[PDB]
């Protein structure tokens, strides 16, 4: 009966990240490509660097495990579309969680946590303003 | 792809933990229970506390997502649960044990114990002392 919030220690919460709609978040493919492109040397490094790095390290690997289970279904699980349904669960339902988690951490390193959090409410408020009055410019993430 | 080692930032490797045999590690139920008993308050806290705390936090939750998925397949299809607890179980048993033990007794102590144990257990019956080396504060 323990309840740990992956975001608590970084000044956010699961409720908060779910304020951004599903379709705001980049893909997992695109997210890992970006972590590598901007951070491989630090993630692969033997320094802590930041708490963010530590967490990101763990989430890439954890997504890894979920993906190596997804490959293992089929190549070991005999039945046909009862195999596809599992790999479909993995890539859409859990994938959303990790899309949230990875975004949060790459975006925090790239842009700074306090800037990430402000952009988060600002986009959530903005996107929910209906088209009728919602400005052309969604707010921006920068630095 | 990049090759990240979850142990590297704490001065060990996946290789080095595999030195300890499968049956050295407690069960996951037993590991999570100890995490809670010894650390619930720090793990649920809003401070980082330490890199070990940060990583362990993520591992518990990760194991949780795998259980979540495992409970899901049983009720949404008709096992896959064989693989989750046999193959993947061990990896999290290693990772959970490593971080809990590092916080409990100290990284450098854990690493000394880990080599001394792997050597000791490999010394065959005929000559292995009956008393294994000890892990303690
Ligand atoms: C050039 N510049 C300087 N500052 C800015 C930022 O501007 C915006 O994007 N404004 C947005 C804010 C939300 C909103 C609403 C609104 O009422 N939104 C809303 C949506 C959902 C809610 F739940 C609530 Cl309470 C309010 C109506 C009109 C708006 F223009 C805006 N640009
Ligand atoms: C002064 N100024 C004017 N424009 C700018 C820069 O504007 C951009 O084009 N910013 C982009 C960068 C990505 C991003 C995201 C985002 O979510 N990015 C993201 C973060 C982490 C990731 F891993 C990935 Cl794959 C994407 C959300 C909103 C954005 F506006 C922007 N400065
Ligand atoms: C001379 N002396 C001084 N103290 C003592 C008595 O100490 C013990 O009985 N040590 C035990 C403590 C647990 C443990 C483990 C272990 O790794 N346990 C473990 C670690 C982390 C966990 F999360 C869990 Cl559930 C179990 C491995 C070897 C051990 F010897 C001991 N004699």
């Amino acid at each position: 009966s323990m309840d740990i919030d992956p975001y608590k220690e970084f000044g956010a919460t699961v409720e908060l990240l779910s304020f951004l709609p599903s379709d705001f978040f980049p893909s997992v493919r695109d997210l890992l490509d970006t972590a590598a492109a901007l951070y491989r040397d630090a993630l692969e490094s033997p320094e802590h660097c930041s708490p963010h790095h530590t967490a990101l390290r763990q989430a890439i690997l954890c997504w890894g495990d979920l993906m190596t289970l997804a490959t293992w279904v089929g190549t070991n699980l005999e039945d046909p579309a009862s195999r596809d349904l599992v790999v479909s669960y993995v890539n859409t339902n859990v994938g959303l969680k990790f899309r949230q988690l990875l975004w949060f951490h790459i975006s925090c390193l790239t842009f700074g946590r306090e800037t990430v959090l402000e952009y988060l409410v600002s986009f959530g408020v903005w996107i929910r303003t209906p088209p009728a009055a919602r400005p052309p410019n969604a707010p921006i993430l920068s630095t």
